[PDB]
């Protein structure tokens, strides 16, 4: 078996390699890259997204989220509350205030410590899930604006024709701005390019171990759990890598810069934090492995999850049985 450890694989594809994305993603399945849940893909020097980021400014937030954690410094929830909305202009200023910027640090590692130290201490504000996409039109290779849909890989697998879309969303972030526990909907695969700004620090657990992953979030946040048999659908949930070490957990750590591509694997359970002022793009996606986890995968009923238009599509096609009482959640 390619990959035992579930180490996180980095891949360098030539121009060539990077033509056909199906293929590379079934190349890096071949290597064993999926077993860590999290992959890094540097595309070809010649590569690139887009000709300049001097135009973005304009670009509307129209909900920042102001991220309020609530516990202890490596266990804690955070929930997100509404700011008025703002230019990314008007955002790039705001984040490299005093109030917001990045404190002095050594290296990565430096402000690892500080961010798992002093994250609740502060309450970041995050552009989050904005539709659209910043990828040139005429950028032909790894455009998460022209990928093949997941209804379309769905009908070409099981023959069914469904409605719904999927298409790229951004996010723009600050210092400490934090992405909580999860795996995607439906356990779905994603891919996040980060076009500018500072790094983005990932944690991930491998899909063949998540399970220990969810027993450990519910012994930590027992009241989280007893609402909900699937709680973390709810992407509030913060565990340090100090608590998962402390109670056996497997996971992995990396950080993206800009200009690379991460890739999450089904049910690969994931969460981090932004460095400093950047801004990603990122989508779901499916390929024919996918469609088993897809069958398998836990929801939220308790309704808090609340869920995009193409989700109900999956779930009454995958899961018949569990269709009516989910979908008495998302009403
Ligand atoms: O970048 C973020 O805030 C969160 N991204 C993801 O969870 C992802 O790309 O799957
Ligand atoms: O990108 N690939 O597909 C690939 C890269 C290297 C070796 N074999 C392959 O199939
Ligand atoms: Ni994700
Ligand atoms: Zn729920």
């Amino acid at each position: 078996a390619q990959n035992p450890n579930c180490n996180i694989m980095i891949f360098h594809p030539t121009k060539e390699e990077f033509n056909d994305f199906d293929k590379y993603i079934a190349y890096m399945e071949s290597q064993g890259a999926h077993r860590a849940g999290l992959a890094k893909i540097i595309p070809p020097k010649e590569w690139k997204a887009r000709e300049t980021y001097d135009n973005i400014s304009e670009i509307l937030i129209a909900t920042p989220l102001q991220q309020v954690a609530s516990g202890r410094a490596g266990v804690f929830t955070q929930y997100h509350k509404k700011k008025k909305a703002m230019t990314v202009g008007e955002y790039r200023h705001l984040a490299n205030s005093k109030k917001y910027q990045t404190p002095p640090h050594q290296n990565f590692e430096d402000l690892e410590r500080k961010y798992w130290k002093n994250r609740i201490y502060n309450s970041p504000i995050y552009g989050a899930d904005i539709s659209g996409s910043l990828f040139d039109e005429n950028t032909k290779q790894w455009n998460l604006g022209h990928l093949g849909t997941i209804q379309d890989l769905l009908e070409k697998e099981c023959g069914v024709v469904i409605e719904g879309v999927n298409t790229p969303y951004l996010y723009f972030g600050m210092w400490k701005t934090t992405f909580a526990w999860h795996t995607e909907d439906m356990d779905l695969y994603s891919i996040n390019y980060l076009h500018l700004g500072e790094p983005k620090t990932w944690y991930v657990v491998p899909p063949e171990h998540g399970q220990r992953l969810e027993r450990l979030a519910r012994e930590l946040f027992p009241g989280s759990s007893r609402g909900c048999g699937a709680f973390l659908r709810h992407k509030v949930a913060l565990i340090s890598p100090t608590v998962l070490k402390e109670n056996g957990i497997p996971f992995n750590r990396i950080t993206q810069e800009a200009g690379e591509f991460m890739v999450t694997f089904p049910y690969g359970y994931h969460a981090g934090f932004n460095h400093g002022f950047n801004c990603a793009e990122a989508i779901n996606f499916a390929t024919p492995r996918w469609i088993d986890y897809g069958k398998m995968a836990s929801q939220c009923s308790c309704g808090e999850a609340r869920v995009t238009f193409s989700m109900d599509a999956f779930v009454r096609i995958l899961q018949p049985e569990r269709y009516d009482l989910w979908k008495r959640g998302q009403d």
